[PDB]
């Protein structure tokens, strides 16, 4: 990296070290802050570095334009690089063991009043920190984060292009309205009547593309949201469109390991070999929702075998219906960390989520000074539940019973529970700092709503390839049949998705055909590519904001973010979206 | 470049060469054609390869499918590498020394008649090749075009963000509307009576990242125009746009250079080492547009200083107004390649251009055989003329006389009459297969209409370094002084254009006032940045199907183009921009 070249300077500021020790250079950046008519500090993007003010006969007008300087002004300043005198040292700045002394100088451009402290990044204010974003990207924060995406960006950019031969592909953005997920934003078009919709995504070309050769291709696309729903989500997105020809599953899987591996920052963290999967039964049983943590280790298992006898009240009418179970989860030193006082806040999380009797076991730790019906439990099956569990010196079991899915989503979100308890009053079992990824697999194909149940509705996409099962469960009971839609996350969070799409129009055409019809207006310029030689093709988007911002360890994603917009587009910087003169909509409508 | 892998398939389709005989292969791709039983040829993006059918009582059940397999359908096949029996061999295809042996094979899509033939990347009808673009990417053209644009545009990505550390930087699309330029496209916003803008460059970001620190920015931004006329070319387009701190114009000039040699597709052609520069008076003089071809090489220049004398009638006139001059091209070798037919079609050109006579001297070949009103100029000015216009023997130079700029306009576009003139029916000077390169500099910074003069307008942009000299014609006399803009011309065709954007709001603020006020609405936001101490920064633009459908030879820029849209918008492939039910304008107006 040449970095400072082609310009008029030599030796970005934060780079000077003591190996750099009597090397002319001249430099230029911004003042940070000084003392008197003693020092100087100078910041590029990079680092900062120590200019002293000359005081002689022969300085003094450079003196004076160097002490004339308003606050953070932009300033070109040569001379020699000298080492700090005796212990002047300063350890904590990569420059601190050198500091420069001035020959010539001159000001570039001078600065009023800054609203803005730039030493600290600043403070928490969106508003502000938004209206002024020009000012706020100086930040440390701001340059951290955008160069990182920049810098890991272009290392995917690498990866597939360079390194796996894939091919970067700009699918238009203005286009027609395809509303299977959702309603799109619209663009009037000079010629009355008829106008463009921004893309939800470059799916529609997915297909297309695939069936115009490219064996590989990829994509940085430019996403638009128009949300009802939610107006605090970004108007518009970046998603790495990905989609390969002649792939499986396991293949694109491999895909996005090798590419996130590749792409992992080399800052903070290495990333792991391939990454567990799992089943969409085995993630919403075993963690209670799709996107789970993975990092906690706090795990839904099934002690309902050893519940067999005990006919014990509870777990009696529990066991009676056919879809009934009794499971539990186990939170780690909890036994003495919590306060016996915060367990009554678990054990009233049951108002909260969905009233259920969850059952505080203390087996080991605490052992007969807790667990009131428990002590029953305990005394019983202690060793059994040892065994089960898999418990430790001070551990405490969390004891549920009821269906299978409502006593899994209630210990699903109380292990969350226990992560916000757990993590206050003691340690922290999930931190911003180290990463784990989920692969989640065998979706289903179809479910119900909004409309009455059934007029169905596709899982994810209309187009996603049934895991192949006799692939008959269809036409018998449909909603009962999976697919090969596929879900990565990272820390709980989706980080990207996709599916292997469909090929070949004749099992398209019936699918379409239970949906809805008349839709055939919009997609049969789909399906005549389906039948004119479709490859088998699948592929994955990658939500990059999110990726971004996750690694970052950043609050928001509008901190991973150039110029964001808050709630509701409206970018605070500039006036926007706006009104306009009533002439203005005369070419149009 | 592992290519084909992550999947099921070894070796794409075109890569199989001697070095692969007996190694065992399954390879996947389409069927181009067979003769009868015996043959087929399989076909990846890559290259093709020849699968012979295997004719036996084991292998009967794949002749069955491998014969069954429609015109281009998707198969996949397997088998053993063998090379050709004898002089089997066809120099003519890569894989022509060898052929696959099936072993096993299954038909992954079928296909039904396409109207297209993909063995000689089709024909040309853009409305057919268009409607079925899906199809038309399976062609070599696309597929080269697509591939090469892929990988230069990745290169430079390289050269920029890896090898001189810029940053890729996403800026918004959706904004509010600056209208310098030209009007925008609007896009209606869910809140009633305000709605967004599509931008014309991210031109508008350029100075608040540069005020933001990243000292090296860069990004490939789709720009949407609208031009209600003249609108041929597309509504979005993809640009290169870089902008750099602390730079002067020779710095990104050579930037850019850099950026083309390292980015230069290894393919066809070098690039040369530093491009020419020029300046605006001088290509405008020496060739007759900013724009010119520079391979070809036919120079117009001055001879009006042989004129004082020789009271002709005609040059009399033409040295009569105190703007008037007489200038000459000369054209090489056209003595004898034209017939005396079509210089007919030179002076008939007069008639078309702006009519004024342009006369034929012969002063060496076919001497005396020609030049009715010359021949006089001949037998005075020879020797003169010889060592002013630089002839050979075989030469013939056109003369024309009148105001410098009419005259310059008009040998302008006649030696380009005499580039489509001499390469018909002779040799071509003009050849796709080298490319030239031009820097024009210092072009004017204030041009006078469409309102009466003068209301002036900003040369290009409002904000444009004015070449210091002085600075201050500004004020005496604007129009007058020039700026610190900058064209890239490759043959003929203006590849990028950018200036020296102007820093510290105080020379800003009365350009804007004489320009127009209560455009400080918009522009306060970024006088304001200019207030902050934004360094000074210069970029340039870069147009990137231009330069790719230069580089490609392309007819238009639509064969650079995934799936583009030919004659205002309207892509021929799906209905767009189409209309839509009226409850679908109900959440915006």
């Amino acid at each position: 990296p040449e970095f400072s070249s082609f310009v008029v300077r030599t030796n970005t500021c934060g780079e000077l070290r003591s190996s750099h020790l009597g090397q002319e250079v001249t430099l230029c950046g911004w003042i940070q802050y000084r003392r008197q008519n003693t020092f100087l500090v100078l910041r590029d993007f990079d680092g900062l570095v120590q200019v002293i003010i000359p005081q002689d006969e022969s300085a003094a007008s450079v003196k004076k334009i160097l002490c004339e300087a308003p606050v953070e002004s932009v300033v070109q300043v040569s001379g020699t690089v000298i080492s700090r005198p005796a212990g002047q040292e300063n350890p904590k700045m990569p420059t601190g063991e050198i500091e420069i002394k001035v020959k010539t100088a001159e000001l570039l451009n001078a600065c009023k009043k800054l609203p803005f402290e730039i030493k600290n990044f600043v403070k928490k204010t969106e508003a502000l920190r938004l209206q002024y974003r020009y000012l706020d990207l100086r930040s440390f924060q701001m340059q951290y984060n955008l160069r990182l995406r920049s810098q890991m960006v272009m290392k995917m950019r690498e990866y597939l292009c360079n390194l796996h031969g894939f091919v970067d592909i700009e699918t238009p953005t203005l286009f027609k309205r395809t509303p299977g997920g959702a309603k799109e934003f619209l663009v009037p078009s000079r010629e009355p009547g008829k106008f463009y919709s921004l893309p939800q995504s470059p799916q529609q070309f997915k297909q297309l593309l695939m069936v115009g050769g490219l064996d590989r291709y990829f994509q940085v696309a430019r996403c638009y949201r128009d949300e009802g729903s939610r107006p605090d989500r970004q108007p518009e997105f970046t998603q790495i469109d990905i989609e390969m020809s002649f792939v499986d599953q396991t293949g694109i899987q491999s895909l996005i390991e090798g590419l996130l591996q590749y792409s992992w920052p080399n800052d903070k963290d290495p990333v792991v070999v391939p990454f567990p999967t799992m089943t969409f039964a085995e993630v919403l049983a075993t963690y209670g929702t799709d996107k789970p943590d993975t990092r906690f280790g706090m795990k839904i298992i099934d002690i309902s075998d050893v519940f067999r006898n005990t006919e014990i009240g509870f777990l009696q009418d529990a066991l009676s219906k056919p879809h009934g179970t009794v499971k539990a989860i186990c939170i780690p030193e909890g036994a003495k960390y919590l306060k016996r006082k915060d367990i009554e806040s678990i054990r009233n999380f049951a108002a909260d989520h969905f009233n259920q009797e969850i059952l505080p076991v203390f087996l080991n730790a605490n052992r007969n000074w807790n667990s009131p019906v428990a002590n029953f439990i305990m005394e019983s099956q202690r060793l059994e539940l040892i065994r089960l569990m898999e418990t430790q010196e001070e551990d405490v079991v969390l004891l549920t019973a009821g269906e299978h899915n409502k006593a899994c989503s209630l210990l699903g979100k109380l292990r969350l529970e226990c992560a916000d308890l757990l993590e206050t009053r003691g340690v922290v079992l999930r931190d911003p700092t180290l990463f784990s990824f989920l692969w989640v697999v065998d979706f289903p194909l179809f479910l119900p709503k909004e409309e009455n149940p059934r007029e169905l509705e596709s899982a994810h996409h209309p187009f996603t390839a049934p895991h192949p099962s006799d692939i008959h469960l269809l036409y018998t009971e449909p909603k009962k049949a999976r697919s090969q839609h596929y879900d990565l996350v990272l820390n709980g969070n989706e980080i990207g998705g996709g599916s292997i799409r469909i090929h070949n129009a004749e099992l398209q055409r019936y699918i379409l055909a239970t949906l809805l019809k008349e839709d055939v207006k919009m997609l049969s310029h789909l399906l005549q590519a389906l039948d004119y030689g479709a490859p088998p093709h699948g592929g994955i988007a990658l939500g990059l904001d999110r990726l971004i911002c996750l690694v970052t360890g950043s609050p928001s994603i509008r901190d991973v973010i150039a110029f964001p917009k808050s709630f509701r587009g409206h970018d605070l910087m500039s006036n926007t979206p706006d009104s306009v003169p009533p002439e203005e909509l005369k070419p149009y409508h």
